């Protein structure tokens, strides 16, 4: 998973 701002795409966390 992501877990960042940057992940606003693909988050998941």
């Amino acid at each position: 998973e992501c877990c960042n701002p940057a992940c606003g795409r693909h988050y998941s966390c």
